[PDB]
């Protein structure tokens, strides 16, 4: 950094600290991961400068001759990795991507299934304190109350009972494979659309890790950030029957300028998944994953579903009588960084909950693969297991030290 | 930029031109502005890897306190700069802060009084191919149509008959103050709330150039990218008295994970625009503003309003016969880059127009003055009274290459 230490200290001071502790702490938050230089350069890139309202050839100003360029690459680099026939990459969250497919197809009240939110359900899936809940009239369908797996009876069974104009699968917290073809199954036999989210296993459905809901779904919605590993933003993935109403819901309706700069990094980021590293990098994630659970399990702890088949895992804390707030308050101060989450059926709330939720596709962008998974378990292990203990933290912190270098 | 230019030619090839087409073009796009390099520096920043849903110090994710401290620098020299008593600067844009007012105060299908969008209201003041005019009753408040000035009779006349419970002040397109003294005169006498969107004045309010609408609105919203000249996103600003409510509609209400990387940035331009250089720059802009219109009127152009009172000026081409979609393209040919514009009282659609719409901003940033103000008026004087004329073309691109070297 050059003309940021010079004018604003205070700023760069605070930059200089997250710096550091992101490479000081072992993060393991599963939405989390480490974009390249590449892609930083590109979102600090003067294309900030840029009123590009509309789209490519389309625009409500003049000069948008060459910010055109940056997002034709990131919709056809977008089209070619996930093999939607359209893209909508301007949205700016994945929030504003799910807002925007809502917007298209429902109208205030209209009745959604969407995933329960503590068995695994993102907020903008009904939360009623979240714009989906409160604008839309949402019913939740979950897991299987001992093996934690979506119980497509129980989705079938809300859809038939209510009657959804959409149906939404995918979620935040949800450690097996989603099932795509039998919610499309259900969504016919009831008539609905199908919503897609799939921002926590972008990169894996991009790398072949994980059935691809393109195929099956009329929307596919996502962030460009978490698996995917790139920029902070979202993503509409559609039919073309639906192409022209996607892109009205995102400009003129819910959005104004699009971010160039951060199109120009999402434009990088597909660009770096279309290459055959990223497929490695990707099975390294969900090796590393599989390998954390059982590590995990190793050290007495009990997971939700039983393991992973993707990228994050979550911890049913009880057993060691712990609540996911105090795990993860424990864990910050020895380098480890996670984040309390509920788990299905939780008995306490989510402010509390009883869980961590665990990923690794942060570490496996470090280059952490199985033997520092086993010692990270190890750790979670000696610090969990012994909270108040002063000599198990600062073991703990040694340890954590020893793996970041 | 270092590893862009190997990892991703085709992305850097376009920032590159872009770059170029900044530095060779005279940008004129009122909303428009050139970020210093501390405030671009930021952006592509490692902040971008951080997931923050919450506020500092009440975050839902471990290691957020270097983040809570950037977030705190923004907010504190916010209010520092405006006044306010509450301020939010994760709003991820102008539309997203928008849109958290109207979701903390309206309840859907309540009556809100805006600005007219061919008359300078913005789109998500109304318009009805915009969520605000399809969530929302909005009537629309207009500008005299011999003197186009805001008709404060009509606003008072409108907000007895249609009884809002919000009323919102403010601009897309208007060249002249907004009394806003009047505006909570006239919410107070209906009982509705006053929110004032001050996007395209905030430099000029922070630099004492426009009435500030803190003291006089319960809700203030902006983008830090026009005047104020910080990073593309949004803000509200607001009394304390609403502050939670507020808080809340930005997460979990509307927004996910804020931009960390992105509110860095803000809290560099906000401790640029706190500097005393920030006044001189402003106080600049609006003289050149001043004297861009003066020029403008002296080869023979009509100016919505008569002039400007800010950094904004509105030309209605109708008196040379020409759309406002057609000069932008031929302004384009030449490098002189401006929007067509709609005013008020088109007859043309908002695609089309009959007018253009200047800002001085951007081109006083880049340090352009009354006599580049003169050229600048010559050059579109020749053009757009000889746009058949090839001759008069080159001569202008000559004239623009030899004002942006
Ligand atoms: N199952 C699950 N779903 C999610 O959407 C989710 C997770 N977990 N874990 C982390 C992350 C944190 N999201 C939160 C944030 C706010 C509230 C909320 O209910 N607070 C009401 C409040 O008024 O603040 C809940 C979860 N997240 C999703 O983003
Ligand atoms: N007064 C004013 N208000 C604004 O909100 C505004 C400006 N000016 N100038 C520039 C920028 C341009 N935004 C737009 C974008 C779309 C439409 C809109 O009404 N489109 C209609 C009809 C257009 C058609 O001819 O294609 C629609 O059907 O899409 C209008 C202004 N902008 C705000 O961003
Ligand atoms: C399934 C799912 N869908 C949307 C989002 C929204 O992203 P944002 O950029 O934050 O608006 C998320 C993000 N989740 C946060 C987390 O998992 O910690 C998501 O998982
Ligand atoms: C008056 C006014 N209010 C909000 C916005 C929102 O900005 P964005 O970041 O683009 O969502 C704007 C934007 N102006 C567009 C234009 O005038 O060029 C605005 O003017």
């Amino acid at each position: 950094m050059k003309y940021l230490p010079q004018q604003d200290p205070q700023v760069f001071a605070a930059i200089e600290q997250e710096r550091k502790r992101q490479h000081a702490k072992i993060e393991l938050i599963a939405s989390e991961n480490f974009v390249s230089r590449a892609v930083m350069e590109a979102q600090g890139s003067v294309l900030t400068n840029k009123y590009a309202e509309g789209y490519p050839g389309r625009r409500y100003y003049g000069g948008c001759e060459y910010v055109d360029i940056v997002e034709e690459l990131a919709r056809e680099r977008a089209k070619q990795l996930f093999g939607a026939e359209h893209a909508n990459v301007q949205p700016h969250s994945g929030a504003q991507a799910n807002m925007a497919v809502y917007f298209t197809v429902l109208e205030h009240g209209d009745t959604v299934l969407g995933m329960n939110l503590s068995h695994g359900g993102h907020l903008t899936h009904g939360s009623p304190v979240n714009f989906s809940g409160v604008q839309y009239n949402f019913v939740a369908y979950g897991v299987d109350p001992e093996t934690h797996v979506i119980d497509y009876d129980d989705v079938r069974e809300k859809a038939r009972l209510h009657r959804p104009k959409l149906i939404v699968a995918a979620a935040s917290a949800y450690p097996r494979i989603i099932d795509f073809a039998k919610f499309r199954e259900i969504a016919d036999e009831v008539g609905a659309y199908l919503m897609v989210d799939m921002a926590h296993i972008a990169g894996l459905v991009a790398a072949g890790l994980h059935p691809n809901p393109v195929p099956y779904a009329h929307f596919v919605t996502t962030t460009t950030h978490k698996t995917l590993r790139g920029p902070r933003g979202g993503m509409i993935l559609c039919q073309e029957q639906f192409a022209k109403q996607i892109d009205k819901a995102i400009f003129p309706g819910i959005q104004g300028g699009p971010l160039m700069h951060v199109i120009a990094a999402k434009a990088v980021a597909f660009g770096e998944a279309l290459q055959d590293d990223f497929k490695a990098y990707a099975k390294r994630v969900v090796d590393n994953a599989k390998r954390l659970a059982s590590a995990l399990q190793n050290e007495g702890f009990t997971l939700v579903s039983g393991g992973t088949d993707n990228h994050l895992l979550l911890v049913d804390l009880r057993p060691q009588q712990l609540t996911g707030k105090t795990a993860e308050k424990v864990l910050d101060e020895v380098g480890i960084t996670v984040n309390k989450n509920t788990i299905p059926y939780d008995p306490e709330s989510p402010f509390v909950t009883s869980g961590i939720r665990i990923g690794t596709a942060a570490v496996t962008t470090r280059g952490f693969g199985l033997e520092e998974m086993d010692e990270i378990a190890a750790i979670i292990g000696l610090v969990l297991k012994n909270v108040g203990s002063e000599q198990a933290l600062e073991e703990a912190r040694q340890r954590v030290a020893a793996l970041t270098d």
